[PDB]
C-alpha cells in the first residue's frame, strides 16, 4: 500500500532494474542531471539517452546528509508499476479515477513526517540555498531549481477552493524563489486576486510525493476545471484520501506525508527577473527538448519555513524528458479517453500521449471501427482530442491491430495505411502552445502569433469498405517460453 | 404561471401576435399543413413561408370537437416568452437548466386533467383513426402523422431509468401505430432489450404539453447521456417537477397535465412497412427541407387505451420548419455553450443553431477576443462544437459585434470579415447526419458513404492585429421615441 514516496520506493526495489542508488559524489549543479541523461532521462532529450531506473544521489557535493532522487515518473512501465495497473490501460484507469475524486482530509502534526523537522526562514543562519540541494538541468540555467515543486493554494475569497499545480521555481535568495505562472493557471488566478488587494498568497510547495499525487496533479480544464481540487485525482487512484497538515508560519495547508514543504507568500507588486543572479538568458529546458528564455517578470515567493522528514529525499526531475511525459500524459490521454468514450461509446480502445510530443503535443487514437457507420467517426474522435486537449498539435489514428506505443508500428501505419493526398487533414491557425518553437509567424505565414499552430491529422485506419484487404500476416498463436525460458 | 398547454396559450394571448384561432374548416389531410405553411411554419420550408402566431385550427373537417394546435414552438420569440427569458439568452437559461435537472414527481388520477376521458381499445368501435384527427404535412405522407408525440418508456430491467422522446408516430390501424427509432436512440436500447427478451415494452404517448416540457425533452448524448430522464430540465426550466400519472392501461407513467395520453406497448418481432397503406415511398417531411423515406421495417405499438381532457387539444406540428429549429436547436445551443464555456471560460460570447440548418446542422459562434492570446482560440470554439454535437455541419465564427440571429449580418461578416484562400477550413470525411442529402459519395470523392460529409468552418472574426481597422461606423446615441412615437 502506497501513501508517500518511500512506500513507493519500497515497491520499485521488488521489481528489479528500476530502482538504483549510488553513493560516488555528484554535484547538483549541471553534473547530476549530465549523468542521468545517460541513464534515465528519456523523453525529447538530446540523444544519447534511454529510460531506465528512478536514481537515488546518496552523496551530494555541498550538502552532506542529502540526497537527490530523479527519475521516479521516467518511465511509462514504472507509472503502471506505481499505479498497479497495466501500462496499456493507464488512460481507462486515470480516467476513471478523475471522474470519481476522493476529496483529502486535514490530519494533525502528529500523522505528518513532512514535519519531523522545522526550520523558520526568521533564523539568521537560514539559507535555502545551504538548506536543500537544487539541481540545474543545463550549465546556461537562471539558476538552482526545484523542479518537482507541486505547489498548493487556495482562493482568498474561499479557502475551501483549493487548487495544487507544479511549478518550476528558482531560487534567488537565501529565503526567496521566483515562481512561473503560465497566463489562465488557476493558480495564478488566487495570485492575481490576492496581488490586487495588495496582500501576499499563502502557498506550501511540497516535493517528495507519493507519485499518484504528482500525476493526478497534471490535469487541466475543461477535465477539471477551476475548483476542483485535483488532489482528489490521487485519492481515486489509492482508494485512500491524501492527508493534509497545517503548515507551521503560514496560513496554507501542507501534503502530510510528503518529504520536504517550504511554506511561503507570493509578495505583491515585486517581480524579478529569473536570470538576475547568471544572465545566461535560459530558465531551463522545457519539455518539447529546447532550452527556455529567463522570464524577465516572476513572482517571488517569500520562504516562511522550510519543513523536513529526517534523513529526506530532495525529489525533482531531469530532462524533463520521459519524466514530463508521464506526468503530462497520463491525465492527457485520461481527459481524451473520457471525452470520446462519452461522445462515442465503445469505439476509442486507447489513446497515448506520445513522449515525442512530451505528453501535450502528439496523440496517437486507436480505434475499432465495429460497422459501417463507424466511417467517419475516426475523424470525430481527433475532433474531440483536438477540443478537449488544446495543448495537442497532431494526431495520428490507428487501427485495434497496431500497437501505439511502438514508434515503428506507427510509422508503418502511416506507410502503408496513408494516401498523402487522401488521409491528411490541416486545421490553420489554431491556438497550440507556446514552447513549440515552429508555432511562429516566422515558420508559417498562416500563423499570426507565437503559439498558434497548423494542426494536423493524420488518419492512418483502414476504410471501412477495405477492411478484408488490409489483414496483417497471421502467425500461429503459440506459447514460446519452452522454446527460450531465460528470455520470459 | 404556467403548467401545461392552456396556462401557456393564456400568456401567448397577453402578447398579441404570437395566437390567433380560426372557425374557418379546415381538412386535417395536407390541407392544414398547407395553410400554416404560409402562416408560421417558417425554418427550412420551401418558400413562400414565415414565422408568425401559433394557430388553433377549431374546425376540423370530419372531426367536430376536436381542434388542432400547430406552432407554439415556431418562433424564437414565442419560446423565450413561454420560458420567460430574452430570446438572446436561450442558450444560457436552457444551458444552466440541463446541468440542474429536476426529477419528476408521481401524482394520483384526481390531479391528472388528462384522464378526464378515457376511451380503452378492447371497446369494439374503439377506432384511433376516428378518434383523433392526425393530420399529415404533404400529400405524399406515408400516412397520418402524430409529429409532437413524446414517448415515455423505461429499461425493463431497471424501472429507475426512464427516458423520454418525441418520435413521428404513424397511425396504421385502428389500435397500432408504427414507430421510427433512429440507430442508437436511447429508448431503442429498452425495447430492443425487451425484445431479446420476447417481452413487449409499455410505453405512453403524450401530446399537448407544456413548452418546457418538449423543448427540455430534445437533448443528446452527450450532454445528456444514457440513463439521463430527460423531465427535469422542464423541472428546471419551471422549477417545478413536472407531474406524473399512473397508466390506466400500461404499466407506465403518463404526464398528468397532457392534453392527449396514448397507452401502449411495443410488440416483439412485429415490423411494418411505415407507408404500407399508401405506397407513396415517403414518410414524412424531414427537418432538413426534404422527404424522408419511408421505413421499409418500423416496430409497432399497439394501443391499449387512448385519454384525454374534456374537449382536448391535438397538439402537432408542420414543416418541421421553425418549430423543429426551437426544439432541436436550443438543446444544441445549451450543449455548445456549455462545452466552450468549460474549455475557454469567458470567451463564446453567444451560439445560435441557425434556423437554415434546423437547428442542428448550422451553429453560428459568437466569440469576443479581448487579447493577443485570444487570436487562434476562435478555430478552438469551432472544434469544441463539432465535438460537441457531431451532427453540426458547418461553422460560421464571427466578433461581438455582428448580430448572430440576422442572417443579413451573418452575411456581412461573410462578405468583408473574410478572405476565401484564408478563412475557409474544410474537415473531409467526417460523420455528419443521414438526411442531408448532399452527405453522399454522388456529391463528393472523399464522401465514403451515406450521412458522411466535408465539414467547413468559416472563421469570419477579424484577426486580432487588424481589431482597430474594423470598427462598424458609430452613429449618436439618439432616443428615437419623439420623432416616431407610434413606432414604439
Ligand atoms: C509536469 C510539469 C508541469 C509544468 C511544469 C513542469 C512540470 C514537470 C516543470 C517544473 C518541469 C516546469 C514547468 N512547469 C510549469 C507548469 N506550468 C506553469 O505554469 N509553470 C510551470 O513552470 N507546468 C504545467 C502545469 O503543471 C500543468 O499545465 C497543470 O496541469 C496546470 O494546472 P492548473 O490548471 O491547475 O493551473
Ligand atoms: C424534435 C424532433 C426530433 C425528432 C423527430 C421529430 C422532431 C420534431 C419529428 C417527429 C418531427 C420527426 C422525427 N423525429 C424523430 C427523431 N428521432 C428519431 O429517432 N425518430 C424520429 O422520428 N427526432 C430526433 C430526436 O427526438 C432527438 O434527436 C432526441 O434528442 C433523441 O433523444 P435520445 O438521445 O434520448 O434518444
Ligand atoms: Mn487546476
Ligand atoms: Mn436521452
Ligand atoms: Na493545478
Ligand atoms: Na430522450
Amino acid at each position: 500500500p502506497i501513501n508517500d514516496l518511500r512506500s513507493a520506493i519500497a515497491l520499485l526495489q521488488r521489481h528489479p532494474g528500476h530502482y538504483i542508488e549510488t553513493d560516488h559524489p555528484v554535484d547538483p549543479n549541471a553534473e547530476l542531471a549530465g549523468v542521468y541523461r545517460h541513464i534515465g532521462a528519456g523523453g525529447t532529450v538530446k540523444r544519447p539517452t534511454r529510460t531506465g531506473p528512478a536514481m537515488m544521489f546518496n552523496s551530494v557535493k555541498g550538502y552532506p546528509g542529502s540526497r537527490i532522487l530523479v527519475g521516479m515518473h521516467a518511465s511509462r512501465e514504472r507509472a503502471a508499476l506505481l499505479l498497479g495497473c497495466v501500462p496499456s490501460k493507464l488512460a481507462q484507469h486515470v480516467g476513471q479515477a478523475v471522474k470519481n475524486p476522493v476529496a483529502p482530509v486535514v490530519v494533525p502534526a502528529s500523522q505528518a513526517p513532512c514535519q519531523e523537522q522545522v526550520f523558520y526562514a526568521d533564523d539568521p543562519d537560514f539559507d535555502l540555498r545551504k538548506l536543500l540541494p537544487a539541481p540545474t538541468n543545463t550549465p546556461i540555467d537562471a539558476g538552482p531549481f526545484f523542479c518537482l515543486g507541486l505547489v498548493l493554494a487556495s482562493d482568498p475569497e474561499d479557502t475551501s477552493l483549493t487548487d495544487v499545480t507544479i511549478h518550476r521555481l528558482c531560487v534567488q535568495e537565501r529565503d526567496e524563489l521566483s515562481m512561473f505562472l503560465a497566463a489562465g493557471r488557476h493558480i495564478e488566478v488566487f495570485r492575481k486576486k490576492a496581488e490586487a488587494a495588495g496582500k501576499p498568497l499563502p502557498v506550501t510547495i511540497n516535493m517528495g510525493l507519493d507519485p499518484a499525487i504528482y500525476i493526478g496533479a497534471c490535469f487541466e480544464a475543461p477535465t477539471t476545471p477551476f475548483g476542483y481540487n485535483e488532489l482528489g485525482v490521487a485519492g481515486a487512484l489509492r482508494q485512500q484520501p491524501v492527508e493534509l497538515v497545517q503548515g507551521v508560519a503560514v496560513k496554507e495547508k501542507a501534503i502530510a506525508r510528503a518529504e520536504i514543504i517550504i511554506e511561503g507568500e507570493l509578495l505583491p507588486g515585486v517581480r524579478v527577473r529569473e536570470d538576475q543572479h547568471t544572465n545566461t538568458g535560459h530558465a531551463m529546458p522545457e519539455f518539447p527538448g529546447y532550452c527556455g528564455e529567463a522570464n524577465p517578470s516572476l513572482p517571488v515567493i517569500k520562504v516562511k519555513a522550510v519543513t523536513m522528514r529526517n534523513h529526506a529525499i530532495l525529489q525533482t526531475l531531469v530532462g524533463p524528458g520521459e519524466e514530463h511525459t508521464t506526468l503530462a500524459g497520463l491525465p492527457t490521454e485520461a481527459s481524451i479517453r473520457n471525452a470520446v468514450e462519452e461522445a462515442i461509446p465503445g469505439f476509442l480502445q486507447n489513446v497515448y500521449a506520445h513522449t515525442a510530443g512530451g505528453g501535450k503535443f502528439l496523440g496517437i487514437l486507436q480505434v475499432k471501427k465495429r460497422q459501417p457507420s463507424d466511417e467517419g467517426r475516426q475523424g470525430q474522435a481527433a475532433l474531440i482530442a483536438l477540443a478537449t486537449y488544446s495543448e495537442l498539435k497532431n494526431i495520428i489514428l490507428v487501427d485495434e491491430d497496431v500497437d501505439i506505443f511502438d514508434s515503428d508500428d506507427i510509422l508503418w501505419a502511416m506507410t502503408t495505411r496513408m494516401q498523402g493526398d487522401v488521409s491528411i487533414t490541416t486545421l490553420p491557425g489554431i491556438r497550440g502552445h507556446q514552447l513549440d518553437p515552429s508555432q511562429s509567424p516566422d515558420y508559417s505565414t498562416s500563423i499570426r502569433g507565437n503559439g498558434i499552430s497548423c494542426k494536423t491529422i493524420f488518419d492512418c485506419t483502414v476504410p471501412w469498405a477495405l477492411k478484408a484487404r488490409f489483414e496483417r500476416a497471421p502467425f500461429m498463436e503459440v506459447d514460446p517460453t519452452p522454446w527460450a525460458p531465460e528470455l520470459f
